This record gives structure tokens, sequence and C-alpha cells, in this order.
């Protein structure tokens, strides 16, 4: 009556056979799980990656979090800095005492249902001002991955798991994650993040950059409670949230200024947005699918690790996402077309199903590019010059108007040195007549078709 828990998301228990290839497995469950946005994956009983670390030598700078529903929070502070510092031990001592004192109970006697119910009570009650702390950072020397990494001499147990597809360190380089081919720096997106949780520390409603998948592993500790919404209902959810908290939707000039919030799943459910839940326990995986909104909170002291990835399934959505970013004037993490062309240029060493799928996206790219160039020629842009867009830092090749990262082409004018617009915004560069403009382009149409043909040959 005050909190009605959403229905449970799918839970999968793959055999060692199914578990052997994560991408094949994820492809298998996709028809089911994309309907719920998140799913939980239980590895085979004996898949037990060894965790070991010194709780006194691992330190991190804590982030502070107020717990008020609908209140604005900023997504990531990928740079911590800070003066406050916990070791894993001192944070754990703080975390356990907090939970223990909050409920006046020992921590594993506090029922998960109760913590959940209480969480939604405290975030909605205005004069409760509970604040908590948490850790969130990419792997570093002061704090590294929870999975085995090859360096230091390792035990045969760690060696068995060193190359596992489910070892999340391996997805920044695994063959069928399209992100692995990106030569551009996308560190904040490609490397695993480490999260140290405590009771009620939470992650606001969000979707991944470029609508990528994510996969989260809870190494140890108390559970992590999740809420998930399927990709098809993304705009539904956004409409509900814009109505209840429009501040979050004002434009901001950074990827370092994305605004997000806590919001009761019952609110979404009242507005007919489908929402699912799960308690992720130690040793379990949660997977989020493209454009699946998700949020949640930790039940107590714990340690999780997560990473983004992109399968070939995702390529058309990646293209749609950047188009969606353009309409919103949202910054890109990388150029999707640049990634496509990078892959085309490596067609011979590409996996063959990958090659086939890249070829299809490239064909759309080329077709759209052809049409755009015809339009800008008709606007009176005549001069042109080839330009190696991939050499420019990102902040020197964003469209003035829509902020998209240019790669296929842009318009410049000697009137405004260094400024560029994409071909959707030829009118937005300056007041000079179009005959003063240059079309800057990475490839001629004639360069492009042979690149696509290499993919076709590789794929047959
Ligand atoms: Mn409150
Ligand atoms: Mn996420
Ligand atoms: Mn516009
Ligand atoms: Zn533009
Ligand atoms: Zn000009």
């Amino acid at each position: 009556s005050m909190f009605l828990p959403p229905p449970e998301c799918p839970v999968f228990e793959p055999s060692w056979e199914e578990f052997a290839d994560p991408f094949a497995f994820i492809h298998k469950i996709r028809p089911i799980a994309e309907q719920t946005g998140i799913c939980k994956v239980r590895p085979p009983p004996d898949w037990q990656p060894p965790f070991a670390c010194d709780v006194d030598k691992l330190h991190f700078t804590p982030r502070i979090q107020r717990l008020n529903e609908l209140e604005a929070q900023t997504r990531v502070k990928l740079g911590g800095g800070g003066a406050r510092d916990y070791t894993l031990r001192t944070f754990g001592e703080m975390a356990d005492a907090f939970k223990s004192d909050y409920f006046n109970m020992p921590v594993h006697m506090v029922p998960t249902e109760l913590v959940e119910k209480e969480f939604w009570r405290l975030v909605s009650t205005i004069e409760e001002d509970v604040t908590v702390e948490y850790g969130a950072d990419i792997a570093s020397k002061e704090f590294g991955s929870g999975f085995p990494v090859r360096d230091i001499k390792l035990s045969p147990e760690e060696e068995e798991y060193l190359d596992s597809g489910w070892n999340l360190n391996n997805m920044p380089v695994m063959e069928q994650s399209v992100l692995a081919h990106i030569t551009a720096d996308i560190c904040g997106m490609k490397l695993p993040w480490l999260y140290v949780g405590m009771c009620f520390s939470s992650f606001c409603w969000h979707i991944e950059d470029h609508w990528s998948y994510s996969i989260n592993y809870l190494h140890w500790g108390e559970p992590k409670t999740w809420y998930g919404v399927p990709g098809y209902a993304a705009e539904q959810l956004e409409n509900v949230m814009k109505k209840l908290a429009p501040e979050l939707f004002v434009s901001q000039p950074d990827l370092l200024h994305q605004l997000v919030t806590i919001m009761n799943p019952n609110t979404l459910m009242t507005h007919e947005v489908p929402v699912y839940r799960t308690n992720q326990c130690a040793g379990e995986f949660v997977i989020t699918f493209p454009r699946a909104y998700h949020s949640g909170f930790n039940q107590g002291f714990n340690f999780a690790e997560a990473v983004n990835f992109c399968t070939v399934d995702w390529l058309p959505l990646g293209r749609q996402c950047v188009e969606h970013y353009r309409l919103l004037h949202r910054y890109c993490v990388f150029s999707h077309d640049e990634m496509i062309c990078k892959m085309a240029s490596k067609a011979d060493v590409l996996d063959v199903v990958v090659a086939s799928t890249v070829q299809k996206d490239m064909a759309i790219m080329i077709e759209d590019e052809k049409a755009l160039r015809e339009t800008v020629r008709k606007l009176g842009v005549i001069d042109s010059e080839r330009m190696d867009f991939e050499l420019l830092p990102d902040d020197e090749r964003q469209c003035v108007k829509c902020k998209t990262t240019c790669f296929m082409s842009a318009i410049s004018c000697s009137c405004k040195p260094g400024l560029l617009v994409c071909l959707h915004h030829v009118k937005e560069l300056c007041s000079c007549p179009p005959y003063k403009y240059k079309l800057r382009y990475r490839y001629t149409l004639d360069d492009l078709y042979p690149m696509m043909n290499a993919l076709k040959l590789r794929a047959e």
C-alpha cells in the first residue's frame, strides 16, 4: 500500500555449455530480457573467480549522496580528488555501523524487503535528511579490478579466470565488443568501474552512453537492489519524468553535467511504464540492454564491478542513438561513423558475422551521406577539401549547433576559424553566403564503396 514491489525480472541459470560464450548466451536470452530491460545471470556453481585484496591498502575518495526523491544529482564525477579518504576497511566499518544503528539490528538480520520499503519511505519524506557515501571509480593502482588480471605471480585458480569472457576486464578487448575496435580514447566508457556500496547508497535512473549494454558483477557483500525498464519504454519513462521533474531536462554543456534522479518505480507503474526488479546477490551478474532505464540501491556494504559493451546486435541502435543525440544537442562519447570506418579498414581481420553486420550499417551511412552532400551542394557550397577528422581532438570537431562529433563531413568558413557544423546545420555557422564555405570530408563516395566491398568479401 505504501510500496508495491515491481514484478521480478528474468533470472537465468546457464549450464557450463551455455556459459562458455557470454556473447552467444546474451544473444540467446535477448528476446526474453530485452522485454524487461534487465536480467540476472547466475553462473554455474563452480564458476568461482577468486577475490583477494588487502582491505587496508585499498583506498578511495568517497562520494556523498543525499537521498531525496526527484532531487537532481549529477551522473559521474570521474575525477575524485577530494580530501576525505577511506580504506576499504574504514569504509566497511562506517557502512556496517550506519546500517546497524539505523535499524538497531545486526546487519544480516535486516530483511531485504524491509530495507527496500524503508528506502522508498525515506527518499519521499521531506524532513528525513539521510546522507550516505559510496565509492565509484575506474580501476587504478590505488584500487584495481576485482577480477584476476595478468601481471606479480598468479595461482592456477586465477589463471583459469584470467581469460574468461565473464572476466569483465576482458570486454574492453574482446573481439565481439564493437567498443574494443575503437582507437579513440573512451576510457570512462570502455574500462570497468568499481563500486563500493553501503546501505541505501543508490544509482539514479539512467541509460548507458550510446545506448550500450552494461554488465555488473557483485563480487561480495550484501545485495544490490535493481529496477529496470525495457528499451521500448524509454520515452514513456522520460515523459513521466519530465512532467514530474523538468529541471533534469534543461540542456547542459557537458557530459560532466548530466542530471539524474531517484524516482519511485510505483510512480512509473502508475503511469503504465513497465518496471521490473531484482536483488542481485554476491557472485551474480546483472545485464542491462540497450536503452533500458535502470536504477537501484545497495542493501549494505558491498563491492561490485561493471562495464559497458556493444554487440553487433547493437550497431543500428548505436546509429539511432547518435541521431537522437543530435536532436537533443547532446555530446557524443565517440563518433559512431568513425568506429564503423575503422572496422571497415580492418575488414580482413574482422570476424565474419561482425563484418556482415558492419557492412549493413555502413551501407546506411553511405546512403545518408550521399543525400546530405547533395543537399549542401544545392545550398551553394562548392569548394571542398579532404580532412582527417579523426586527428582532431573531440572539442575541435563538434557541430556548433547540435554538438555531434563530426567525422564523415562538416562545413567550415574562413570567417570563423576552427568552427564546424555538421551537414544538418549548414545554416548555423555564420552569415557569409554558402559560396564562401568549404565542405570538409573524410572520404569521397568513391573511397567508401570499396571499403564496404572489403566487408562484403570478408562476409561473402
Ligand atoms: Mn528525504
Ligand atoms: Mn548503468
Ligand atoms: Mn535543430
Ligand atoms: Zn549539427
Ligand atoms: Zn563566414
